[PDB]
């Protein structure tokens, strides 16, 4: 359940040394900051453990795939103190390992409010138990030695708190490891939490699921979830193809097409029927010669088809239409995936006019849930993201919950 956590709200750090796994995975451009909206994210749970009497905080995160080879040259975590003590107003400690003697005695007892960032936990392969050598080979790591890296984590403080929603779908020592009597959710995971919960629980009707992406194959537990919870499904992006190839005989030249997905089109079909799920498809679309950002463009219905050589990359204003008749009639949305290529202009306007849409939705009332990853890209690209009800800080973690499965990291909370 996502209902029933323990959340840094309700967990007393008074005196108490705070181990805090953080989000702190930035872009980079050779280990420097190009976006450090992750690192803000974070300052809440940060500030109120702080402010509460805390007597440490110490930060633990990952950056890139380091794959369990120590790279400090390439994914360090040191520019993010800098980052990091720029949005506190505070001074904060890097250390150049996250576990050892070193480290335990840095962390064991202190001053009162100080602050401590751990280097990359991916530089262990403790850390998510398997990695690559400098060879390139796989690596398993051995049971007596991830119980070492994980005792020496829970050495660093005397309570937990979880705030990277983004790795919670990931059994890594960092996420349920660490033994400690309470372990809470803090304030980007409550969050989480709460709104998820909400869509998969007891959601306000009608209850729309927006779906996007290329392939139907990989995403048949999502719809298929989604199918047994709402009422309204827009079918969107790549993936529209394959429906409209298989339930309307589309012509629909170099476009996307799942073969694979083909031959269960009408199984989902069949269980929206059965379920009395309305599904909206696109009817028309902005086309292209090939697949680049500067391709000539065209239009496409349906009834028309896609000439031979060119592909679909967008909606067009017909299903624009159809898609926020069915914002209109929601109390609840949650959005996974964008309905064309969002990234080039001339094919990011269906994706730009539905989320104009899910922004008015939201100011009459409508809560209005973004997935992680590519949809939560656009609301940063667009400035949405005040203007939406939630916008999830983890892509495969609020895929994973979507489809209906139980996150590791949120199971290692403390109930309560
Ligand atoms: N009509 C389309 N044809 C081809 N690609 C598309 C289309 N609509 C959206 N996309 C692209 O699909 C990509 C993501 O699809 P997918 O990889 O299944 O989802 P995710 O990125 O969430 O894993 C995005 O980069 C987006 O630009
Ligand atoms: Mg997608
Ligand atoms: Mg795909």
């Amino acid at each position: 359940s996502l209902s029933n956590k323990l959340t840094l709200d309700k967990l007393d750090v008074k005196g108490k040394r705070v181990v805090m796994r953080v989000d702190f995975n930035v872009p980079m451009k050779n280990n420097q900051i190009t976006n450090n909206q992750r690192i803000k994210a974070a300052v809440p749970s940060i500030k109120f453990c702080l402010d509460n009497g805390a007597k440490s905080v110490v930060l633990m995160s990952h950056l890139g795939r380091p794959d369990g080879v120590p790279m400090p040259d390439k994914y360090s975590l040191e520019p993010v103190a800098v980052e990091l003590k720029s949005l506190l107003g505070k001074d904060v400690l890097f250390l150049k390992d996250c576990v050892g003697p070193e480290v335990e005695k840095a962390c064991a007892n202190p001053a009162a409010g100080s602050v401590i960032l751990l280097e990359n936990l991916r530089f262990h392969v403790e850390e998510e138990g398997k990695g690559k050598d400098a060879s390139g080979n796989k690596v398993k790591a051995e049971p007596a030695k991830i119980e070492a890296f994980r005792a020496s984590l829970s050495k660093l403080g005397d309570v937990y708190v979880n705030d990277a929603f983004g790795t919670a779908h990931r059994a890594h020592s960092s996420m349920v490891g660490v033994n400690l009597p309470q372990k809470a959710g803090g304030f980007l995971i409550k969050k989480e939490l709460n709104y998820f919960a909400k869509a998969l629980e007891s959601p306000e009707r009608p209850f729309l699921a927006i779906l996007g992406g290329a392939k139907v194959a990989d995403k048949i537990q999502l719809i298929n979830n989604m199918l047994d919870k709402v009422n309204e499904m827009i079918i969107g992006g790549g993936m529209a193809f394959t429906f409209l190839k298989v339930l309307n005989n589309m012509e629909i030249g170099t476009s996307l097409f799942d073969e694979e997905g083909a031959k269960i089109v009408k199984d989902l079909m069949s269980k929206a029927e059965k379920n009395g799920v309305k599904i909206t498809l696109p009817v028309d679309f902005v086309t292209a010669d090939k697949f680049d950002e500067n391709a000539k463009t065209g239009q496409a219905t349906v009834a028309s088809g896609i000439p031979a050589g060119w592909m679909g990359l967008d909606c067009g204003p017909e299903s624009s239409k159809k898609y926020a008749e069915a914002v209109t009639r929601a109390k609840q949305i949650v959005w996974n995936g964008p309905v064309g290529v969002f990234e080039w202009e001339a094919f990011a306007r269906g994706t730009k006019a539905l989320m104009d849409e899910v922004v008015k939705a939201t100011s009459r009332g409508c809560i209005t849930i973004i997935g992680g990853g590519d949809t939560a890209t656009c609301c940063a690209k667009w400035n949405t993201e005040d203007k939406v009800s939630h916008v999830s800080t983890g892509g495969g973690a609020s895929l994973e919950l979507l489809e209906g499965k139980v996150l590791p990291g949120v199971d290692a909370l403390s109930n309560i």
